[PDB]
């Protein structure tokens, strides 16, 4: 098996000291370098689990420690009052073959190309408007050149269409991607794309139900099964 990388010790989170717990008594380390899939139903508690390692639930009791530099994506997307770069760069140093193959990975590219400024294309407020998807393929290739170590995924790629989705995945978050040698925590609504994952976390009523690989929770009739049934 390969190195810890999160460590989660018995540890329950809340949405304040005092409130109930949202999720209870997480026991979970993640390998370094692989992908893994935390799936479940609505309400489920797998966004709060990207949260958590966040930092940003009270931590009512355990531990958590990561090792390496954490980039987040969230669900909602929004960019800043700048241009393309900027919001991609969003303080990295630039470094342009880098930007181009984020862009190219993140189905950006054709994008870029119809812009007025290309890369220097005012967006935001004063700026021109994007669509939600391209919102969320900025906001993921922010991400991707920050080079993080840890890549907290809120389901990036939901409303994205299918051959788009299936562009950004394949080139960004799955086997042989700009990400491969990371550590990826993929909530996924969309369940496709669990073969390509090297461990699967199924989740209820925000605690841990089942883990395994894809084969393993398959012939498993079992938590992914029924939900891969609903």
């Amino acid at each position: 098996a390969g190195k810890d990388c999160i460590t989660i010790h018995s540890a329950t989170f809340a949405w304040s000291q005092e409130s109930p717990p949202c999720l209870h008594r997480i026991n979970l380390t993640v390998p370094q370098g692989c992908l893994l899939a935390v799936v479940g139903p609505v309400g489920a508690g797998k966004s709060s689990l990207l949260s958590a390692l966040l930092g940003e639930l009270s931590k009512v009791e355990g531990f958590v420690s990561i090792e390496g530099a954490v980039a987040y994506v969230p669900q909602e997307a929004w960019v800043q009052n700048t241009s393309v770069v900027e919001n991609v760069c969003f303080g990295q140093e630039l470094d342009p073959p880098w930007l181009e193959r984020v862009l190219e990975a993140c189905a950006l590219q054709p994008d870029v190309d119809s812009f007025p400024e290309g890369i220097h294309t005012s967006i935001g407020e004063q700026g021109m408007n994007l669509s939600g998807g391209q919102k969320q393929r900025l906001s993921l290739a922010r991400a991707v050149y920050r080079k993080a170590a840890v890549y907290l995924l809120d389901d990036p790629l939901a409303a994205l269409d299918a051959h788009v989705g299936q562009h950004v995945f394949n080139q960004v978050i799955g086997p042989g991607g700009l990400l491969q040698g990371t550590t990826r925590i993929l909530v996924t609504h969309a369940l496709h794309i669990l073969p390509q994952a090297d461990w699967i976390i199924v989740l209820a009523n925000g605690a841990i139900a089942e883990m395994g690989s894809y084969q393993e929770l398959l012939q498993r009739k079992g938590a992914l099964v029924c939900l891969l049934d609903q």
